[PDB]
Parts: structure tokens; C-alpha cells; sequence
């Protein structure tokens, strides 16, 4: 296998804007195909990148600041990823950027069915516009951006269409977090790659049943290789101070599980949708698909020494020591370019608790599945499919609670579109009997959220035989949105469901 350690961590550039005025920031990207190295000991890998670069620029806003994004396709009229056919004449490369995290009026959100072909010669059901607007009256806060198009996401998004986007809100400068060269972004995405250098992904599910299409599409995905802003198990030379880090999970599937080899302390600062109330100290932290930690590692104690940034949690099996148990590597070798004036605050925000809103609707949700004619799962939101009509129908300005009910093995990363959300509490049930009667019967008490989830989350871990409540405020615009599960082989076949907020 490849070896650790040999590729210094690539920063992306910051995007700089087509036109700038006070009132508005204009923003060209295009996707096309591209090779870059992966690895050292690599030939170059064939990609699909936004400005021919994996990840692609972040994108770096102010709060209110008005910024249009045109999106535009020169990507091939042929893919290179394997399409299943029978899980949606149509062009066979469809695109939709996505603002993970937006607070976006519906017609620039990226809706699955708004994709576009090349030069938008095709345009899906729901396409609007070319230009996307993005007004960012919203907090501060790690996002970023990807392709969302129908029954294409886990391969757009597989063959690189990934960035960062931050939001930066003056009023947290006074903070002192860490900034500037001293913030940086990590998105994490396992690949698997050939000697050659080329992308590899499933075909077909391993020892497939003769009664399955080819291509077909697989219920997870698990790369043999993990990359840091696109490089393969890199590492990056700090120097002995605190860092920001916006932590962000771009993989199609796997959860990492993340500590420092040295026993070194995270400070999490924020979650999704900002920074949190409180500061807290960790050893380790969960990280599904989508979700993203906003932290300072303090490097002011360990100069001279390297250390990993190490994973615990497998995919579709233990971590292997040599592969998939490691990330990255910090080397504490740099010199100090100035004295460290940054800070690591306790008291970071207001507390969502503050708030008292009135809950309109409760709402029960199970995620489910069946099996299709050629014996695959399909897995469900509510045992509807995306194509059934629309069931999710918050109002506009109303709270709701929902109920998630999971039973099935695993944890699934639902993630609602425009809004953040507060997590209420876990609570463990009786598996068997809630799938002989739809009886809910609970086998402990509720479990509050711990600290990292008492702030704003968008993308949340429904673990196995629990129920998850969260409480969102639908909100500030109405219209036709999503909600899913995040793992991209899920959400296209076809963990995903319509959302309107009506007015
Ligand atoms: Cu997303
Ligand atoms: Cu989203
Ligand atoms: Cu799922
Ligand atoms: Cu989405």
C-alpha cells in the first residue's frame, strides 16, 4: 500500500471573485475533467473538479454579504464512474451544485431535479436559474459545497465535485480565535485507487447475485485510502501555536472517529451551524458524512514532535493500522512567523436554549426500506419514495419537533436542508417489537445531547434502536427544499424525500 506521510497537506486557494462591488460579489466556477496526483508514487488520477481543482477553491463570505455563484458545467458528455440505470432522452452527465449549510432561497439550493447537461443544453424539471444567490443572513460557520443530482450524487461527488465555503461574521473577531494561515480546512475523502492511478469504484456489489443489473449500485461505500484536500495520507508542517481547523467528513459513507496519537486534546469550538455556546475539550469526536468540527488544536507543548491525527471507527470492518487508522500527520517544525495571539475562549455564543418558540408539530418519522425485483435493499424515509407526492409540509416560521425512529443495523446522518436544528435527546427501543407491531416501547430513559450537540447541527447521527428528537425552526424562506440521509449511496437509491415549507 501507499506509503504515509510523504505529500505535504495542499491548501486550497481562496476563490477570487469575476466582479466586487459593496452590494454585491460575483463568482465564476466550472466544473471540468482534470488529472492531478494523488500520492507521490502515483500517476496522475482523472477527476472531475470545480475550476479543475479537488477539492475546489473555499469560497470565503461575510455574513450578509450578496453573493451570486454562476455554476456552469464543461464537464464531458460522458462519465467515468459506473451509472446504474434502473434506479431513476435525459443526457447522461447531469449537475447541481449544493450549499451544504445554505441559507438559500429554494430556486439556489441545488434541488436534485434542478440539474443541468453541459453549457445548461438540458435542464432538469426544476431548474430555475444559472446564477445561484446566496445572501448568507446566517451565523457564522463551516459549509461547503457539492453536487447534488439525482441518482447521481455518490458518483459526482466520488469523482471530486467537493469545497469549502466559509462564513465569516465580524462580531466573532473579537474572539481572537485563531485566523488567517492559522485557519485551515481539513475535508477528509476516502478513495479507492488503481495501480494506475485511476479512481475505482463498485461496479457491483462483491459475489454478485446473477439477478442484479451491471452497473448496480451499492449500499455503502468503503475506501481503502484516506486523503486530506486531495492528497493521500498527508502530512503538514505546523508551527508550535494554536490552529483552527474546520474539520469537514466529504466521504460518501465512512464515519471517522478521530484523536491525536500523542493524547493531545481537541478544543471544539463549533459544530454546523456555528460556533457553539461553550468551548469544550475532547480526546475523540464522531464524524459522519456531512457534518463538520469546527476546532483548535494547541501545538504550543509538542515542538519538534509528529504526531497522527488517527481514526478508530471502521467501514465494513475493523481500521487497519497501516491504512484506514490514519489521516494525517502533524509535523511541529515551522517557526514561529509571530508571537501566537490567539485565544481559546470558554464563553464562544449565545445559547439555542435562549430561545422559546412554540411547537406547532410533532412529527414521527421511521427509516425503513424494502426490496426491489432485483433482491437490493431500497432504503426509505417514511416507506416513501422520492418521487411520492410531498408529506413533509412544515409552515414557514413554525418549530417542530421530529421523532426519528431508526431499527435498522446501522446509523444513518440525516441532514435537513436550510435550516439548523437543536438536538433534544436519544432514547433506546425494542427493536424486535416495534418491527412485529409498530409499537414503540422504550428500554431506558431518554439521553440529552452531549456538549458538541448543544448548538446548531444540520446533519445528525441517528444511531441503530433509538429514537433521535430534534427541534428546527423552518425558516426564513418558504419553498421546496430536501431532507435525507447523507451517505450518498442511500440518499440516491432512495433515502431522500421532498420538503416544503409552505407559506
Ligand atoms: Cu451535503
Ligand atoms: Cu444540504
Ligand atoms: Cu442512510
Ligand atoms: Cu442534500
Amino acid at each position: 500500500t501507499l506509503e504515509k506521510f510523504v505529500d505535504a497537506l495542499p491548501i486550497p486557494d481562496t476563490l477570487k471573485p469575476v466582479q466586487q462591488s459593496k452590494e454585491k460579489t460575483y463568482y465564476e466556477v466550472t466544473m471540468e475533467e482534470c488529472t492531478h496526483q494523488l500520492h507521490r508514487d502515483l500517476p496522475p488520477t482523472r477527476l472531475w473538479g470545480y475550476n479543475g481543482l479537488f477539492p475546489g477553491p473555499t469560497i470565503e463570505v461575510k455574513r450578509n454579504e450578496n453573493v451570486y455563484v454562476k455554476w456552469m458545467n464543461n464537464l464531458p458528455s460522458t462519465h467515468f464512474l459506473p451509472i446504474d440505470h434502473t434506479i431513476h432522452e435525459e443526457p447522461e452527465v447531469k449537475t447541481v451544485v449544493h450549499l451544504h449549510g445554505g441559507v438559500t432561497p429554494d430556486d439556489s439550493d441545488g434541488y436534485p431535479e434542478a440539474w443541468f447537461s453541459k453549457d445548461f443544453e438540458q435542464t432538469g424539471p426544476y431548474f430555475k436559474r444559472e446564477v445561484y444567490h446566496y445572501p448568507n443572513q446566517q451565523r457564522g460557520a463551516i459549509l461547503w459545497y457539492h453536487d447534488h443530482a439525482m441518482a447521481l450524487t455518490r458518483l459526482n461527488v466520488y469523482a471530486g465535485l467537493v469545497g469549502a465555503y466559509i462564513i465569516h461574521d465580524p462580531k466573532e473577531k473579537r474572539l481572537k480565535l485563531p485566523s488567517d494561515e492559522y485557519d485551515v480546512p481539513l475535508l477528509i475523502t476516502d478513495r479507492t485507487i488503481n495501480e494506475d492511478g485511476s479512481l475505482f469504484y463498485p461496479s457491483a456489489p462483491e459475489n454478485p447475485s446473477p439477478s442484479l443489473p451491471n452497473p448496480s449500485i451499492v449500499p455503502a461505500f468503503c475506501g481503502e485510502t484516506i486523503l486530506v484536500n486531495g492528497k493521500v495520507w498527508p502530512y503538514l508542517e505546523v508551527e508550535p501555536r494554536k490552529y483552527r481547523f474546520r474539520v469537514i467528513n466529504a466521504s460518501n459513507t465512512r464515519t471517522y472517529n478521530l484523536s491525536l496519537d500523542n493524547g493531545g486534546d481537541f478544543i471544539q469550538i463549533g459544530s454546523d451551524g456555528g460556533l457553539l455556546p461553550r468551548s469544550v475539550k475532547l480526546n475523540s469526536f464522531s464524524l459522519a458524512p456531512a457534518e463538520r468540527y469546527d476546532i483548535i488544536i494547541d501545538f504550543t507543548a509538542y515542538e519538534g514532535e509528529s504526531i497522527i491525527l488517527a481514526n478508530s471507527a471502521g467501514c465494513g470492518g475493523d481500521v487497519n493500522p497501516e491504512t484506514d487508522a490514519n489521516i494525517m500527520q502533524f509535523r511541529v517544525t515551522k517557526p514561529l512567523a509571530q508571537k501566537d495571539e490567539s485565544r481559546k475562549p470558554k464563553y464562544l455564543a449565545s445559547y439555542p436554549s435562549v430561545q422559546h418558540e412554540r411547537i406547532q408539530n410533532i412529527r414521527t418519522l421511521k427509516l425503513a426500506g424494502t426490496q426491489d425485483e432485483y433482491g437490493r435493499p431500497v432504503l426509505l424515509l417514511n416507506n416513501k419514495r422520492w418521487h411520492d407526492p410531498v408529506t413533509e409540509t412544515p409552515k414557514v416560521g413554525t418549530t417542530e419537533i421530529w421523532s426519528i425512529i431508526n431499527p435498522t443495523r446501522g446509523t444513518h446522518p440525516i441532514h435537513l436542508h436550510l435550516v439548523s436544528f437543536r438536538v433534544l435527546d436519544r432514547r433506546p427501543f425494542d427493536i424486535a417489537r416495534y418491527q412485529e407491531s409498530g409499537e414503540l416501547s422504550y428500554t431506558g430513559p431518554a439521553v440529552p445531547p452531549p456538549p458538541s450537540e448543544k448548538g446548531w447541527k444540520d446533519t445528525i447521527q441517528a444511531h441503530a434502536g433509538e429514537v433521535l428528537r430534534i427541534a428546527a425552526t423552518f425558516g426564513p424562506y418558504s419553498g421546496r427544499y430536501v431532507w435525507h440521509c447523507h451517505i450518498l449511496e442511500h440518499e440516491d437509491y432512495d433515502m431522500m424525500r421532498p420538503m416544503d415549507i409552505t407559506d
